[PDB]
């Protein structure tokens, strides 16, 4: 009587989603894993992780499956999309995490192959409902067959933006994310058609990049439509990012009142989504942290009673994968 | 009568100051070099540089001097300040680049040892006039015996702030600098009494840090007093930093008009101080660049006709060292 | 009764030694911690670690002590050694991990201040017995008041050398260690009187360095005197190193037989000292690993039946700190 | 003059063009083939994170790389058979994609009209392999498909030849501590050939195999079966170092080795080997054009026959310079 999912794309997100499913003993049953390489190599990448340490030492690859005691997850290596056997496997939700099927027309092919629902682990183009846990996820409708979990940056900015919005109101906001390197970057200078800068050596450079997170916050928080914009800098760390939010609030307030508002949210409405800290934290302190947004109280500054610069950390890998598991469990219960 | 200077602290700044003096064939004569290690080791660090490449292959250390053809610079290794022979060497300006004499009372010890003037290559505490080339350096008075060149970050933000001030006015400004690692940081987690986060491993972490640039810009541009605030993030690159300036202007404008104002300033009032580019630049492209502030036209964003986020690069080593040589030559001419 | 120790130098090794004492619930009682800064900063560095994650979340700094439930460790900040109160604190062993008292005459001052024994966490100059767990530690004499645990590299090479010696004999051995960066290195190019190359930017360079491990192995394994030599390369990783041992054995053998010899030792005589793996391991896979020497079976190569190149990993921080605790527990029982 | 084309405008392809221009070589680059448009390729040629900016007046215009009066046609064909080497007067195709290392793959350039193909990597099959300063004079004008070996082979082979000619070699085991390359990953990902090579390049020391030791046995047949080796990939963007443990055939001293290498660097190995006694680190060789820089102070001696020797090389610039050197030698022969 549990939820049957498959993971399409066993990458950073796909593998860590399975890790988080196992780490919490979720009732979700992972039925199949699809990627481009054989299961023995995927099992290796699942067991060994340069960022998050080793996992499941007893996990083994046997007979085309990932064997973990009695749990057996079927490995697949199909690229034609239409040849995925979701009808035979009775797939409830496809976790679409390849990074290549962000268009709704592309994601709809999983539905044609027998899947009942599709969860895109990235911002999606087209009429795709997008949810951020703790912000607008209760707006999920059982009739939505293709949904998105937004980006990791949106999951960091949106909760903070909601606390500021509900408590003080927002007039204007300009956001910067100092972002860890991701798989789309290059080890040495190479070509990247969509963004030339992104092909430059990932660990030699601070790399400016665009982001849609600020506009995305305007979708799950419609009162913020047209009030936020942003940019990004890619920097040589392998994981963990930070949001730098410069905001003009609608009401006069103090930095203490903002801290108290975020602290109160982290203990109530934003429980397990936002975290509030006053420690002298650095990025590596958040490797493995599962919150969407960790408010850095000592880092922020106030210019006057309406202009502030606020700092919020996030493990762009683990925090996002955990939100995927949270959203899946919410969809099963609705 | 040429200017006779000495370099106190032959570190990143001290060595690159000598490089830039020689690279331009300046009439400034370096009389002595003071540091904690022998001259043979200092000559080695002068000839080989992990960031800026090898320099002066014919340079050699002989008889306690740095021999470069006919130029001979005396090496010193005194730390008690009071034993430095600046009176016998007829020192016009001491380039104070140890990082330890930022207080005016400490820097005044060079004057007691025979120096006529002291230039602190960092923000200074006390009544020390601070100058930014292209912003307020013409306010230098020959009666000023202890002067400062502000920080590298202030030299990047102040020219951009002046252009914005003169053309559109500034109501509010919130600045973030994504800054390269510097010598005060640590290779692995260690203690840093004044700045706990700064002792964490420099190349494992995004490290939040405070900055005095926003307050310093309010001093050399008094119309911006109380209008600017800022913070910093230290990231794993060995050189080159970038200013992220969120500014609300006093009058409505377009992003194109801002670009045109900076472009024109770089060709006129900010000649050899600011540079304007529209190229797809990343940080390593500015290694060796001598400008104080390089406006990145494609990286910036606009929220509306008064609220913008602007991006300006700087080689925190070479750009600052070049401004030191510029300020010395200006002081010499007045 | 139980052993009372103090940690002189609360650095990478000093903190991880305390961490390893607690992780195994050792009967060793840490009575005092001495370093250069106050206990609140030392507590912060103990709780947060860029390389090994956070630890002891309920640990607090209070009244100049490190409070962990009912365990209370006194914090000290004395550097003059002769003013250290080891007589009043009833100190059995000083864990000397500052890196500054490697000479026996310097370490003997801990005895003059009231300590009964000194364990130097580094190679030591003078008549200091040096021990490698699993190789020669049973040669410890209760009369030895100042002892050494050798280097991290010696603790990796010596166990492997012993297995090769006992099974096949060694005619010649030439060792290279590709070593992680350590606290003696620099973030940017700076002066290093003892080692000019070591002052160059730690994360910009492969940096050649000398090593005493090969000679140190010749002391705890006298049959190898004059048969081993070595060098090192420091590379931009924050932790985990690897030994590259080129060895010509005394008798003909196969690479499979070497693997079986090491694997067999790991299950018996070298239990918890050596580990044997055939996995496709990389350096980060050994972060947190407690073995002194992990044999990388698939990475090594054979030239012929007597000349081999063998690969052995070690977490130079955690592996060595664990051996410190192992040596301390052995000394208590003897 | 000699007319060449560059197939694969990557790290090697671009720096080869950079080295041709830096020396004002008579070689004329007729066309450039890659997967992306010329404007992006022009950008990557002008800006380089490792070796700095170059050719500021260069621009992409009318599908060409324009540099004053030089105009290089840009191509973006992947089907090989659709490359117009017959219409062009192509003398040598610089095969630098990394994907056509087999002779059967390289022979397709000949089918399109090219007169010769130079594979910028170790090649499988009956492909003559040359190392400048070691065996390049064995080049035969009848050789239509040739190889320049690897960057690691170009560092090890000159040192091995000096040791071979002066003292003889009994046995040798080589390790290269190697900079990260384009085949690696920024974060942990799949790599079918070498699983370890897909792990995060700048988080890890990564063991890897190498064929350099066997390749030295080809250009120096007296060393066949006497050398073996391995590699460690480490988090630097450029410059690698060879760690050669060798048993020599005759008793000698470390000073005699240094003097032999120093002597070769001044004569037979001029502009191929360099001899230094400075306190060098890897970044000091960024831009260095020698194939093999002997690090005199880093090496150690065990006895009068067993030594461990250290030789640096810029795996990008040194290799690209040897490509241009080999091309200029082939043109004159
Ligand atoms: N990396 C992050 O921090 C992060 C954060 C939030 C969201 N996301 C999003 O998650 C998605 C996955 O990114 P990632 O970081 O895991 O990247 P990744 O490169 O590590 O993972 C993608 C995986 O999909 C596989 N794949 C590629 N083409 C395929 C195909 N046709 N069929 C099946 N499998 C295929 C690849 O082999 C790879 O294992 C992206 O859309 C990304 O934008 C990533
Ligand atoms: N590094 C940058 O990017 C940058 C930019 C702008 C300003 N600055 C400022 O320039 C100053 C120098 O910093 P740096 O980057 O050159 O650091 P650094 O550590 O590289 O240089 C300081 C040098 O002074 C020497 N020194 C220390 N104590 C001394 C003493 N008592 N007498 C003589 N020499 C002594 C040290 O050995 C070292 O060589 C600092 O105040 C810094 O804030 C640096
Ligand atoms: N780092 C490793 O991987 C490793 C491995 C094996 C052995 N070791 C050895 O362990 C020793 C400690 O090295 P580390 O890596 O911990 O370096 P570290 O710099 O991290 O630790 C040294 C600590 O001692 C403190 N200290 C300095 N002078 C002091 C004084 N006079 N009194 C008290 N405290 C003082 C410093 O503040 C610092 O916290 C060294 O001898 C090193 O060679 C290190
Ligand atoms: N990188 C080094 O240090 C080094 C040293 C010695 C030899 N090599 C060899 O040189 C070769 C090139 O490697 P690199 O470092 O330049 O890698 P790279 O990835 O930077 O360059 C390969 C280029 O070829 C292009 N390409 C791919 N498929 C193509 C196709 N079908 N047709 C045309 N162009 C295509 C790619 O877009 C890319 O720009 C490899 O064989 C490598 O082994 C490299
Ligand atoms: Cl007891």
């Amino acid at each position: 009587h549990h939820m049957r999912i498959v993971i399409n794309g066993f990458g950073r997100i796909g593998r860590l989603v399975l890790r988080q499913i196992l780490k919490r003993n979720s009732p979700i049953e992972v039925v199949a894993i699809n990627d481009l390489v054989a299961g023995d190599l995927l099992t290796y990448l699942f067991k060994y992780d340069s960022t998050h340490g080793s996992f499941a030492p007893q996990a083994t690859f046997s007979d085309g499956c990932l064997v973990m005691g009695e749990r057996k997850i079927r490995f697949l290596a199909e690229k034609d999309v239409q040849k995925l056997p979701w009808k035979d496997l009775d797939v409830d939700v496809v976790v679409e995490s390849t990074g290549l099927f962000v268009n709704r027309d592309d994601a709809a092919k999983h539905l044609d192959s027998g899947a009942k629902r599709v969860l895109i682990t990235a911002p999606a183009k087209g009429d795709v409902p997008t949810f951020v846990m703790g912000v607008n996820h209760q707006q999920f409708d059982p009739a939505d067959v293709i949904i998105s979990n937004a980006s990791c940056t949106t999951n960091c900015l949106a909760p903070l933006a909601k606390v500021l919005l509900d408590n003080f109101g927002i007039e204007e906001g300009l956001m910067t994310t100092v972002h860890a390197a991701t798989a789309t970057q290059s080890v040495v200078d190479g070509p990247s058609r969509k963004d030339w800068r992104g092909g430059r050596g990932a660990f030699q450079n601070i790399i400016p990049a665009s982001t849609g997170a600020a506009k995305a916050v305007g979708l799950c928080l419609p009162e913020l439509k047209g009030k936020l914009t942003g940019m990004a800098f890619r920097v040589p760390v392998a994981d963990v990012s930070v949001v730098d939010l410069t905001v003009k609030l609608s009401s006069a307030t103090t930095y203490e009142a903002i801290c108290e508002a975020v602290k109160h949210a982290a203990n109530t409405s934003m429980k397990n989504i936002m975290y509030y800290t006053e420690e002298a934290v650095v990025s590596s302190d958040f490797i493995g942290c599962e919150y969407s947004s960790i408010f850095d109280a000592q880092a922020g500054v106030a210019l006057n009673d309406r202009f502030f610069k606020l700092v919020a950390w996030y493990d762009n890998e683990i925090g996002y994968a955990t939100r995927i598991v949270d959203l899946l469990e919410y969809v099963q219960e609705n």
